[PDB]
């Protein structure tokens, strides 16, 4: 079967099953009511999300989140990731317990955020002003960059490192999402949302499948492009096959509209050809961190 870990090992009986939450990287997650998450408040209901395999997986798909257990034991715990809560491994199905964002993740909440443009009534003092503003967009790019560091500082790389895999919490933290097969990726496959994940891989990874934390940084340049055009598709109107030419000749991505040039500074910093070339996630949260508290 598989052995006991009493340091997380959590009664399945406490907890309700709900909605399904859609299809997560290695089986699928359900939101769910845990009662006595916190032992010292047995009977104490919190939202969970739960990771499973999905129906009919192979002796593979076990492994993977299996795995991806082993992985969450090992990296400890942090603000601005998503954090393991539990694991139900005996007596019944593989459950992966963890923390449940009741946001949703950074790209559909930037998207559902967008200002009004000018096409509804003026109503109210505030008619123009939108749920976005400046000072918290920068915010989310340091929680991020937060995140990724203390990742970084327990050796872990993320590889796909992305604004539709970091989720929101009620209070508008930011938790960084599946950071634990790299040899078979289909660089033209489109997600079922329409996400092409080529289009966040640094020039090593892509063409040399070479990975190391500034490769994260390649693709943290890119979710800061996504943050400051709330919600944007990366290289927008580029097929993957004018992609890779393009990224052959060094090509990078404009300056958004309303972006500041320290912001757009940052990402062609992240986007440098050479890894050593782009800062470090330590020096993103500091330069981040000068942004955000010029502002505040
Ligand atoms: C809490 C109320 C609620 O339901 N919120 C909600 C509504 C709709 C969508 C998402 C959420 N909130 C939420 N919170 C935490 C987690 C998740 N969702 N999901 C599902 C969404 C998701 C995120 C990232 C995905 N990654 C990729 O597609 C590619 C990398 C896919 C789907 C979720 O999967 N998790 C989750 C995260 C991790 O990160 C280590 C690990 C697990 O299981 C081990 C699950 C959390």
């Amino acid at each position: 079967d598989l052995p006991l870990d009493p340091l997380w090992e959590f009664p399945r009986d406490r907890l309700v099953l709900g909605k399904p939450l859609g299809e997560g990287c290695f089986g699928q997650v359900v939101r769910a009511e845990a009662f006595g998450m916190d032992p010292a408040r047995p009977d104490q209901a919190s939202t969970v999300a739960v990771k499973m395999l999905k129906d009919n997986a192979s002796d593979k798909d076990l492994a993977d989140l299996v795995s991806e257990m082993e992985v969450m034991k090992l990296i400890g715990r942090h603000k601005n990731i998503i954090n393991l809560l539990g694991v139900c491994t005996q007596e019944g199905p593989l459950y992966v317990i963890v923390e449940c964002a009741a946001k949703g993740n950074l790209r559909e909440f930037l998207r559902a955020r967008r200002p009004p443009g000018p096409d509804l009534s003026p109503d109210g003092p505030r008619s123009s002003e939108g749920p976005l503003s400046f000072p918290v967009l920068v915010s989310c790019a340091y929680q991020v960059a937060r995140g990724m560091q203390y990742l970084e500082s327990r050796k872990c790389i993320h590889r796909d490192l992305a604004a539709r895999n970091v989720l929101v919490t009620e209070d508008n933290v930011m938790k960084i999402a599946d950071f634990g097969g790299v040899h078979h990726i289909d660089y033209y496959k489109k997600t079922s949302n329409g996400r092409l994940p080529v289009k966040w891989m640094a020039p090593e990874a892509l063409f040399d499948e070479v990975y190391t934390h500034q490769s994260d940084v390649w693709s943290f340049g890119i979710l800061l492009w996504e943050i400051f055009t709330l919600g944007g598709s990366p290289y927008p109107g580029i097929p993957v096959e004018e992609l890779f030419s393009l990224l052959r000749e060094g090509h990078r991505m404009d300056r958004p509209p309303h972006c500041p040039p320290e912001l757009y500074g940052l990402m062609r910093e992240c986007w440098h050809a050479a890894p050593s070339q782009r800062p470090t996630f330590k020096q993103l949260v500091e330069a981040l961190d000068k942004v955000l508290l010029a502002v505040s």
